[PDB]
Order: structure tokens, then C-alpha cells, then sequence
């Protein structure tokens, strides 16, 4: 398997059906080494989505300390943590990008190279020497269908120049396509180890550098977060355990006291009193002749009375204080409503209890707190 | 300045739950609140989380299809003894190292990707779950004490009146355990929050000391040095290039530095260096062919003398020929088609033979002399 250059001009035709087996060959390592060069692009492609991954983990760990809600920040200590991982992760992600630097230089660019100069070459010289090769065998045919007698021997003459032009052009494009050839041979050799030695070292600098950093050290800090994560579940067990009793006493009570009544006089009802707070339904003429009675919490404070929504925090503006009188007043066919007025005796409010127990407690609280007239 | 506190975590009192007040509400709306940007930022965390799983198990099929490839050098048809025994090798790093990313992949799952996607689905959907629950139960209550308020306080229906009040028990018991239930939860949250956003994080870690802990000791200085035998392998063959391209180029220049005249069938007849006297012929010439009862055609072919036989073998066959002879025959030169330089090669019965056409007339003559003299071996 020589494909020796030196014989000749003139080529046998022994010697093109080895040069076949040379284009053959050839042929299919173009076929092989694009198959190889994708796969090779496909690991350093995962090794740059690697990098890319953790890059963005860097973000979101800090991204954490950003984010503001309503309770649990500044938490100082999963701060830390999470601050201490993405560290982590950030040096983690040099040492894939140093791989991705390596495997595109000392793995994938030979075999590019290789591709796009080496097997290039080749396939260019070949397709020279071919159509030199046809131009050469035409003239052939062109010089013998020359004629015998009668010539002229400037003509004949001619003709052979032309033959000889074309003959010698096919030696120059077949000498330099042989000697393409048998270079190739070797080239592949080395353009099949030397990518492959480039991968298995930018490695060794990946587990080097990589090993040394997630020494048996760094485990000494793991093991303590993971302490600190113990020290929650116990608190969080005995806290569920905590409330899990709560819950069942608190569920433990008779029916009674979750329907309205009771029984009027059966308890008794302080009737001197200003703390009281509770939910009651408020009158309001929201249209002419149309009311609504809107459930809402009230509660007293220095002689005023308050309002507050459900939901939100605060409000409450209602007419207190001044000399104000409240007394039970029928509603609409209502149970258990009662009414206040103003000093002046006009748009006197009026709202409406539940138990009785609780609408005489109202009446009693209000009447007596705005005795301090003084 | 700032002095020591008496430290604090976040709680929903529950003893205020059966009381409902609104001031209690409203703390449990900034728990909702909170419980919001949370989730909002675990799905934003797990996303990532689950792409650096991406990175990975892409990783570890881009390995095992590395090696597949490594290994199908060895399936071609070619004319590389030492490149397989390597390549098999460096196949062996990929396969192993696959296992490692594979390794890898796995304990990144188990013990970083799940703490979080199990908080999402089933701790913080619980809190959701709860949520509407409640507020449906709360909801239900309030159309409750509707009805309770309507009732009339004369003349008052004894029956009527205790049915309503039953149903206010319910829907209030009702309001009061999903109350309970939702609360318990929430405040459970306060440590599930911080237990789910640092251990998923420990379970990388330890993946990735395992990971390079194995790796470290897999690709060794062992692998180092021979890795440099390899390089001195290529460069044997980088030497050895060198050498046969120098070798090359040189002989090139040599087989280019012949003058026209040999390019040039054109040379002379006059003075034609012609070997009279040998048994063996070497060279293409051109095959009259009948192509019907008139037409005729004339193919360059390769034309060699083998034991007393004529051979063919047209350019790019296999081999060939076998086209007249061995024993009897006459060559002599020919006037045909008004060509110049054919002669025919005459059967043994003395008619009908082949005819040929060279380009020289040195190359005519030391064809038919040629043929005679092998027709003459005994």
C-alpha cells in the first residue's frame, strides 16, 4: 500500500485501481470524521451548558436575600448558607469553563482542522486530477483521428503539442494529489490520538483543581449546616406536636357554643362594662328605600366606637364621642337590633346582635360608657 | 444603638381562631403574603435546579455516544494498528467517566432536585389547598349568619328558629377546623421553609465531592505518564512524515525537470529509438470496435503481454484482460480509417484479427517486433 509517486506519467491502470482504494478509503474516513467531529461538539456543547446551568444557580442562591416578603428575612443564617453555596457553584463554574476552553482547542479544533484543511486538500487535488486527467484523454483521441495522408506537418505538429501541454498537466496535478494522498495516511494517524490525549488532560486539571477544592475540609463546614437543619426538625416536631394538641382541645367543645344562643338570662351579663368588641350587621341606606346589613367588627376605644373591616388593619370612623343614647329598636322585622343617636337625634345608626346575651350587653355597654360627660 | 433581643419565629396563635377576630385576619394576610413571594421563588429556584440536572444527564449521553463513536474506527473498511489499541483506550476513560456523570446525575436528583419539588407539591400546595379551603368554609359561614339575621322576631317560629341555629353550628365548626388546619400549617412553614432551602443544597455537595473524589483518583498520574508515551507515539509518526514528505517533494521535482520532448508524442520519427528486441509490452492503445454493420468506434485501453497472451484490462478494472493469443499469429502495420500508426494482430487462421493504433511510430514499431518475437518462444 505504497502509492508510489515516482511510477508514473503514463499511469498503468494497476496503478489507478490502487488509487482507488485510496479514494475509497478516503471517502469513508470523511464519512467517519464528521460523525466523530459532531460528537466530540456535542460533549464540549453539554460542557458549556454546564457551565451556563450553574452560572445561573450563582443568581438564584443570591437572588434569595432580593427577594422581599412579609416575614423571614434578614434570615442571617440561611442567608449564609445559601451566600456559602453559591460561592461555591461560582468556582464550580470556572473549572467547567476551564474544561469547555480545553476541549474546544486540544479536542475539537484538530479534528476541524483536520476536516476543513487535511481531507479538504485531498478532495480539491482530486477533482484537479480528474478533469486534467479528462482534458488529457480527449486530446488523446483528438491527436488519433489525425490523418495519415495527406497531412500537413505543422498541423500534426500542433495537435501534439496540444496532447503533450494537457499530458504533463495531468503528471503535475497527479503527482501532487499522490503525494496529498500518502501525507494523509500519516495525518490521520496523529489526528485521531492527539484529540483524544487533549480530552484526558483538561481533565486532569478538571479533577485536580476540583478535588482540591471539595477537599475533606470543606466537608467539615456540610456537616454542620446539616446540624443546624436537624436543630430545625426537632423544633418544627415538638411545635407540630405542640399545636396538634391545641388543635384537638380547642375541638374538643360542645355544639353549644357554636349556635348563636345560649339563653336569654342563663349567663349572666356584665352590665357594667367598656371592653367590649365583637362582629355585628350595620343598617346602611345604600340606595333610597334600599338597605344592607353588613357584617363588621366593632370595638370601642377612648368613648369612640370603631369599625375596622374585615381584612385590613385600622379604621374605623364613627360619630363618638359626644352624648349619644342607645336603646333596642325593631328593624325591618329584625331580632336582636338596637340603635344609637346622636346629640342632635338625627341618622341615629343602628346595628344588630346575634345571642341576645351579647345585644343586651352592647345596649348595657354603651349607655354606661358615655356617662362621662365630666 | 442596637442591644441584645429576645429572639422570635412567626406564629398564628390559634386559641384566636374560634374568635376570628379581624386584627388576627390581617396577620394572616401577610402570612399569605409571605407564603407568596416564597413560592414564587422556589418555582424560579427549581427551574435552575432542574437545568443543571439538564446539563448533567445531557452530559451523560453526550459521553456515551463519544465512546460509540471511538469505537467505530475499528468497523470501517480500510487499507492504523497502534491508532485502535488507543482508541479503545480513550474509549475506556469515556465509558468510565459516563458512569461517573451517570453517578452523579442520579444523587443530583435524589438529593437536591426532590427536597425542593416535594416542598413545591406537597408542602406549599398544601398551603394553597388549605387556603381555598378555608376561605370557601368562611365564605359558607357568612351566608350563614345571613339567614340567621332574617329571621323574624315576631311572631317568632320555634321550629324555624332552632333549624337555623343548627346551621350556623355547622359551617361555624366548619370555619373554625379548616381554620385550624389552615393556621397549624402556615406556622409549620416557618421552619419547612428554611430546612427546604439549605438542604437541598448539602445533597449537591455531596454529590460533587464524590464525584471528584472518584474522578481524582481515576484519571492519575499513572494515566499522565502514559498518556505521555502516547505523545511520544505521535510524535514518531510526526518524524516519520517529515521524512517521506521531504522524500516526496524531492522526487517530485526530479520527475518534473524532464523537457517537452517527452510529453510530446510529437518526437521525430525521424530518429525513433526503437527497441527491436525485447518480450514484454507496457503500454495504452486504441481498440478499433464494430458498433453496428458500418459505424466503428476506437477505445483507449491498457494493452500488456503476459505468458505468450495478449492482456486488456481497461483503466479502473479490477483486472483484465485475456484478448488474443497465446500460440500463433502475425503482426504487421495497417492502413485503416486513414488513422496513423495501427497495425493488426492476424489469428492463426489467417484472417479476420484485431486492430490496433499507437501515437509514436517508435511506439508502433516496438509493438509489432515485440509481438513477433514473442510469437516466436519455444
Amino acid at each position: 500500500d505504497k502509492l508510489l509517486l515516482e511510477e508514473a506519467l503514463q499511469d498503468s491502470p494497476q496503478t489507478r485501481s490502487l488509487l482507488s482504494v485510496f479514494e475509497e478509503d478516503a471517502g469513508t474516513l470523511t464519512d467517519y470524521t464528521n460523525q466523530l467531529l459532531q460528537a466530540m461538539q456535542r460533549v464540549y456543547g453539554a460542557q458549556n451548558e454546564m457551565c451556563l446551568a450553574t452560572q445561573q444557580l450563582s443568581k438564584q442562591l443570591l437572588a434569595y436575600e432580593k427577594q422581599n416578603f412579609a416575614l423571614g428575612k434578614g434570615d442571617e443564617e440561611v442567608i449564609s448558607t445559601l451566600h456559602y453555596f453559591s460561592k461555591v457553584v461560582d468556582e464550580l463554574n470556572l473549572l467547567h469553563t476551564e474544561l469547555a476552553k480545553q476541549l474546544a482547542d486540544t479536542m475539537v479544533l484538530p479534528i476541524i482542522q483536520f476536516r476543513e484543511k487535511d481531507l479538504t486538500e485531498v478532495s480539491t487535488l482530486k477533482d484537479l486530477f480528474g478533469l486534467a486527467s479528462n482534458e488529457h484523454d480527449l486530446s488523446m483521441a483528438k491527436y488519433s483521428r489525425l490523418p495519415k495522408k495527406k497531412e500537413n506537418e505543422k498541423v500534426k505538429t500542433e495537435v501534439g503539442k496540444e496532447v503533450a501541454a494537457a499530458r504533463r498537466k495531468q503528471h503535475l496535478s497527479s503527482l501532487q494529489y499522490y503525494c496529498a494522498l500518502n501525507a494523509l495516511q500519516y495525518r490521520k494517524q496523529m489526528a485521531m490520538m492527539e484529540p483524544m490525549i487533549g480530552f484526558a488532560h483538561g481533565q486532569i486539571n478538571f479533577f485536580k483543581k476540583g478535588a482540591e477544592m471539595f477537599s475533606k475540609r470543606m466537608d467539615s463546614f456540610l456537616s454542620s449546616v446539616a446540624d443546624m437543619v436537624q436543630s430545625i426538625q426537632v423544633e418544627l416536631e415538638a411545635e407540630a406536636e405542640k399545636m396538634r394538641v391545641s388543635q384537638q382541645e380547642l375541638l374538643s367543645v360542645d355544639e353549644s357554643v357554636y349556635t348563636p344562643d345560649s339563653d336569654v338570662a342563663a349567663p349572666q351579663i356584665n352590665r357594667n362594662l367598656i371592653q367590649k368588641a365583637g362582629y355585628l350587621n350595620l343598617r346602611n341606606k345604600t340606595g333610597l328605600v334600599t338597605t344592607t346589613w353588613e357584617r363588621l367588627y366593632f370595638f370601642t376605644q377612648g368613648g369612640n366606637l370603631m369599625c375596622q373591616p374585615r381584612g385590613a388593619v385600622a379604621g374605623g370612623l364613627i360619630q363618638d364621642l359626644d352624648n349619644c343614647s342607645v336603646m333596642a329598636v325593631d328593624c325591618e322585622d329584625r331580632r336582636y337590633c338596637f340603635q344609637i343617636t346622636t346629640p342632635n337625634g338625627k341618622s341615629g345608626i343602628i346595628l344588630q346582635a346575634e345571642s341576645r346575651k351579647e345585644n343586651e350587653e352592647w345596649i348595657c355597654a354603651i349607655n354606661n360608657i358615655s356617662r362621662q360627660i365630666y
